[PDB]
Order: structure tokens, then sequence, then C-alpha cells
């Protein structure tokens, strides 16, 4: 098994397992914002009922699950106070009430104060019914922002691939115990068990057609997934009222935050990180916006000896195809990732009366996997 210190689960993997669902008595204010923001944006009564909230400590969050959910719930409130109804009237400052404990609770958790991937998807859901598996019918997300955003099928599919990864994430250490052990037969089934659960990882990424629609996503879900780190809109970041006097940018939720996006990369050596450009840098980057058990687990991985070059040194055939079988499988993720880029973000670009730089990331992290292949 992985160390428990990773905070890494046998059957979620990186997600947040059963997540907590209710707050204290003590943050009701908080919490009944949070669950209100279709209504409370469309009414134009959110940004005033953030205004009036008092400063509440953040001492009687006592748990980490208690402490990620009210990150989850500020963060979500937090978007909606600064994106409002998402048609470009912006505030470019966070009042004290609520800027100061999130900043508090974000500095607690090593967590930059924006809502980050690990707070919308990794926390975001649970079971409908807990005796039930997870599938997309058994299960819904904590919180959405508007009516129609297709947050529910955008997050949650999210969450059963980064769940189908949890499969090939629990093998991992016996590709390293084989290595350091000397195991070829061993090391070999490893790869190939890896290359099947990513295989069925992209399967299940499929059901993104299925939930969201294009139009929604890009004018609306978008809106409020946007940071403020070279956004025109808030261009020297947002003022995060009684915690700093000037303002910070952070950058807004990405596929590029997840640590199953950036840990097969690792584990394979293909070196995302390296060469100076600028898709390296975002990679390396997003670490910061990971819990803190996450990146220190890609860190660890890093830090292992290099599974490529076991493979490369060994003149096998057989070995050599089953880590190909793996690469291929990522080619075929980002791929697919790629497509979804289109359908969601470039057409419905077009069609209205920027997403490209995104493309480009994801062109140069696909020919990057490419020129790994062995063969
Ligand atoms: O953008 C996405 N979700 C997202 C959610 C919240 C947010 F704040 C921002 C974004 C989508 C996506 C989901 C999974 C991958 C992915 C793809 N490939 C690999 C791989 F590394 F295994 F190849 C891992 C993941 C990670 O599991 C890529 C995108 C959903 O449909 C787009």
């Amino acid at each position: 098994m992985i160390s428990k210190e990773y905070h890494i689960d046998e059957e979620v993997g990186f997600a947040l397992p059963n997540p907590q669902e209710n707050l204290p008595d003590f943050y009701n204010d908080w919490m009944f914002i949070a669950k209100h923001l279709p209504d409370l944006i469309e009414s134009g009564q959110l940004r005033e009922r953030v205004e009036k909230l008092n400063m509440l400590s953040i001492d009687h969050l006592t748990d980490h699950k208690s402490q990620r959910l009210a990150r989850l719930v500020l963060g979500c409130i937090t978007m909606a106070y600064v994106w409002g109804k998402g048609h470009g009237d912006v505030r470019k400052v966070l009042p004290r009430n609520i800027a100061v404990p999130y900043c508090q609770l974000s500095k607690k958790l090593e967590l930059p104060p924006i809502l980050v991937y690990a707070d919308c998807v990794l926390a975001n859901w649970k079971k409908k019914d807990p005796n039930k598996p997870l599938t997309y019918e058994n299960m819904d997300v904590l919180f959405s922002f508007r009516d129609g955003d297709c947050s529910k099928g955008f997050f949650l599919v999210s969450l059963l691939v980064e769940i189908a990864a949890a499969s090939a994430i629990k093998v991992i250490p016996t590709v390293f115990k084989a290595m350091q052990m000397q195991e070829r037969d061993t090391l070999l089934k490893a790869l190939l068990e890896i290359a099947s659960c990513l295989e069925k990882a992209l399967q299940v990424f499929h059901q993104i057609h299925d939930h969201v629609n294009p139009k929604a996503f890009f004018s609306v879900l978008r809106i409020y997934l946007s940071g403020w780190k070279g956004n025109p809109q808030l261009s020297d970041g947002l003022v995060y009222e009684g915690f700093w006097e000037d303002p910070k940018e952070f950058a807004g939720g990405s596929a590029g935050q997840s640590s199953v996006f950036q840990c097969f990369d690792v584990l394979l050596g293909i070196q995302q990180t390296a060469g100076g450009g600028h898709a390296a840098q975002f990679l390396q980057d997003m670490r910061r916006y990971m819990p803190p058990a996450h990146r220190n687990f890609l860190c660890s991985l890093e830090s292992n000896p290099s599974v490529r070059e076991f493979v490369l040194s060994k003149g096998d055939a057989g070995l050599r195809e089953a880590y190909d079988a793996c690469v291929k499988a990522l080619v075929s993720l980002r791929s697919y990732h790629l497509q979804i880029v289109t359908k969601y973000i470039l057409i419905p670009a077009s069609q209205q009366p920027g997403g490209t730089d995104l493309m480009n990331f994801l062109k140069t992290v696909r020919s990057t996997t490419e020129k790994s292949l062995l063969k």
C-alpha cells in the first residue's frame, strides 16, 4: 500500500473519500449562501449577503474533512462574489469578513485562496445511496453555481476519471518494489495493469458528452472556474481585504491541478516539467494548487529511480511493450481531452458574437508523451 501520509485512497485515489456535506452549526451563514448560489446569483443579492456576514473564526473546523468542506464552501462563494452573474461586472475586492477566514484556512491547508480542482471535484461529491456503487446515476455534487451550468456532469465525470485512475495508482508501489528487487515478471505485470486501468479511465471519460452541453459549459461554468492570473478583467489580481494590502493573482480551476494529470507522467519518466517551456512551467506551478499530501506524493515519485531508464537498460522487448502500452494509453487520454476542448470551448468561442492557449498547452503535453514511446 501507499503510505497514509499521502492521502491516497484504495477505492477513490486522490479524491476525498466520503466527503463531509454539513459543517458545524456555527458556519450556517456560510452554508446557506453556498447551498443557494443559483437563486442568490440570479436575483443579484449574493454580493450583499456576503457583505452582511460577520467574520467567523476558522477554529471550529476541527477535522480535515470539515476543513475541506469549508474550503469548498468559501471557494464557491468567492467565485460567485468575484464574477457575479458571469456577464463581465466584476468585484476587485473580496470583503474582510469572508477573505480573512478563507485565507487563514487556505494557509492552514497549504492551498491558495481560490477554488481549485481539489475543492470542486475531489471534495464536491456524495453517493445518493451509500450501499450502491460509484456510478454517475448513484452520485451528485454538493455545490453548483447556476441552474443549467452542467456542474454535476463536469465535476462528476472528472471525479469518475479520477476514481478509474485509482486502480492504476495503487499499483505504483509494486512498480518500484519490482525494480529495486529486480522482479522483471512482476514489473511487466504491474505495467500492463496500469495500461489496462488507464484504458478504462478513457472509456469513463466518454461520459462527459452525456452530461455536459457546450453552450452551458462555455458561457456559464467556465466563467465561474476562471481565476485572476493574467486575466484582463482583474489585471492586478484580487484584493483579499484584511489579509494582504496588495492584490494577489491566482490561476483558476484546471485539469492541470489534478494529481492524475501529472503522476503517471512522473512515474514513467515523461519529463513534462523539463525543457523550460510554458507547459512545464504551468504543471510545476499547478503543484502548489494541489493538497500538500498529493504534491508530496509527486515529489516522492520524482525521487524514486526512473522506470523509463530501467526498462530502457534491460534489452527486453516484453518490458518495452508493457511500458509503451502505458504511454499509448496516456496519449489517448490527452488526445481525448483535446477533443473535449474543441467541442466545449473552441467551437462555442467561434459562435459567440483565448481557448487556443489551453489547446497549445495540451498539444505540448501530448507531443511530449508521444516522444516517450520506446518503439
Ligand atoms: O477539465 C475537466 N475537468 C475539470 C474539472 C474542474 C476544474 F476546476 C477544471 C477542470 C475535464 C477533464 C477531466 C479529466 C481529465 C484528465 C485527462 N487525462 C488524464 C491523464 F493524465 F490520466 F491522461 C487525467 C485527467 C484527470 O483525471 C482532463 C479533463 C472534464 O472534461 C474536461
